[PDB]
């Protein structure tokens, strides 16, 4: 049998672990957190994501997916709040089939760990990894105190996260040709509790937006009807701008409930923890990192966020991790031998890792942030309508269905340029030519 050692029981992990010890591999895990199944006084996190088709195929493939989905809220569509404008649904599709589910966090790990046990792989918690030496094959780990122990390895697994301590010690063996790119944007979490999102007939089943330009709220659902909101603001203020909204100029919590009551007044009555919350969560950090390599010969590779860290504006980072841990598995259990299975792994996966890191860049603006947008839209739909086996919206392709990342990006900008070129110069939908847009959609883009 087979041997194999993944560092961090996180999603892509934790999947991974499954997949590969129910296929016979001698499978083991090392995490530097707890166990969070094992049950203290201490409070649980309420932070929660957005599962699409692609992270639900792949539970779906693992034999997970209704366990999942029996804890998880239906998101039909999205809720757009502009002040002065009562919130309307704009849904994301023709019916239920196409929807999003909002799952907390913990409760899909704990669901992961028992289906990675399940499975046959050992878990050993309270260990994070210290160094790599790659010519002896042995790794050093070691608990909070800094107590150290050294193990052997055959093959090294780098499911350990943006911050990977795996992908640290390649860079010492390799030129990993990495390329970071700053976000100037952090965020914030906070909470609205079931009382007070029913006393504001917030909708449970949908995504809520509050748009405001170069910073915004979004809120996700929870199955007791409370909801996680995040705040994505500025860490520092411009030298263009000395004046604007930033996190260096909210010196407390009280200086947070009146940056909300100014520029949210909707939002801010329901947030009653604001101030504790504010001073009590810490702000975190965001960024996009792009390697060149992401494996050293047949000995270790990377995956999900250690591999290819984005920025959350897609809601797609797990959904891509997932995707991830069932291409390795099939990749290892089908080579030659363990060398040509990381090669072809890492040939696979890095054109579609580049275009969700495009991607969901692109959509920052379309969340936070026109009459020509309406009609590109409108005409977008009609277009969906008569040709719906080729002009498929890009959001759809991404959050919907399993095209690769990078067709979905390629049949896009095909789409994009059509519709822009198409409404160009018009007022209105009345003097374009429908048959002749739908003569360059049969054209440029070949039936799905
Ligand atoms: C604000 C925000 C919102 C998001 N919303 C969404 C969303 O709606 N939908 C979506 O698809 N994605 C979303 N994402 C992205 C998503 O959270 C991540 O992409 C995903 O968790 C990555 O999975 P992973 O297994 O690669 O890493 P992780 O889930 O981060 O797991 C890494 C694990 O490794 C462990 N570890 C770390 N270092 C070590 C070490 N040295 N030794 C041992 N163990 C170690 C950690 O404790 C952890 O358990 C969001 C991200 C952010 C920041
Ligand atoms: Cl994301």
């Amino acid at each position: 049998a087979r041997q194999v050692t993944i560092i961090g029981a996180g999603l892509a992990g934790t999947l991974v672990a499954r997949l590969l010890a129910r296929n016979g591999w001698q499978v083991n895990l090392f995490e530097r957190r707890p166990d969070p199944r094992i049950e203290t006084g201490a409070r649980g996190r309420s932070i929660n994501l957005a599962l699409a088709e692609r992270g639900a195929h792949a539970l779906r493939l693992a034999g997970l997916e209704r366990e999942v989905l029996a804890e998880a809220v239906m998101m039909r569509g999205r809720m757009v709040h502009v002040p002065g404008t009562p919130p309307n649904l704009q849904p994301y599709g023709r019916d239920d089939s196409e929807v999003i589910w909002s799952i907390n966090r913990d409760r899909l790990n704990r669901i992961l760990l028992d289906g990675a046990e399940a499975a046959g792989a050992s878990i050993h918690f309270n260990l994070g990894l210290d160094s790599v030496d790659f010519a002896r094959q042995r790794l050093t780990l070691s608990n909070v105190s800094g107590e150290r122990l050294e193990k052997r390895f055959h093959l090294l697994i780098g499911a350990d996260g943006c911050n990977s301590a795996v992908r640290q010690a390649m860079a010492s063996v390799v030129d990993l040709g990495e390329h970071l790119e700053t976000q100037p944007h952090g965020y914030k979490e906070l909470q609205i509790t079931p009382e007070a999102s029913a006393q504001f007939n917030l909708e449970p089943n949908a995504l809520h937006i509050w748009p405001h330009g170069d910073y915004m709220c979004i809120a996700l659902p929870n199955l007791d009807r409370s909801f996680t909101v995040t705040l994505f603001l500025h860490h520092q203020s411009p030298a263009a701008q000395p004046a604007s909204p930033s996190f260096a100029q909210l010196v407390d919590g009280h200086a947070a409930r009146r940056f909300f009551q100014r520029q949210f007044p909707d939002l801010s009555p329901m947030l009653d923890s604001l101030e504790q919350d504010f001073e009590h969560h810490p702000t975190g950090k965001l960024a996009t990192l792009r390697l060149t390599t992401w494996h050293v010969g047949g000995q270790a590779v990377l995956l999900g966020d250690a591999a290819h860290p984005m920025v959350p504006f897609h809601g797609q980072g797990m959904n891509c991790a997932l995707e991830d841990a069932v291409a390795l598995a099939e990749h290892l259990q089908s080579a030659a031998d363990n060398a040509s299975a990381l090669a072809a792994f890492t040939a696979q996966r890095q054109p579609d890792a580049l275009a969700i890191q495009a991607m969901a860049l692109e959509n920052y603006v379309e969340m936070s942030s026109s009459p020509t947008y309406l009609l590109e839209r409108e005409l977008g739909q009609i277009m969906a309508q008569r040709q719906p086996t080729r002009f498929i919206p890009r959001y759809s392709m991404v959050t919907f269905s399993r095209l690769p990342y990078a067709q979905a990006m390629a049949r896009g900008q095909i789409q994009e340029q059509l519709l822009k070129f198409a409404v160009a110069n018009h007022s209105d939908l009345t003097s374009i030519n429908l048959d002749a847009v739908e003569h360059e959609v049969t054209r440029c883009l070949p039936p799905l």
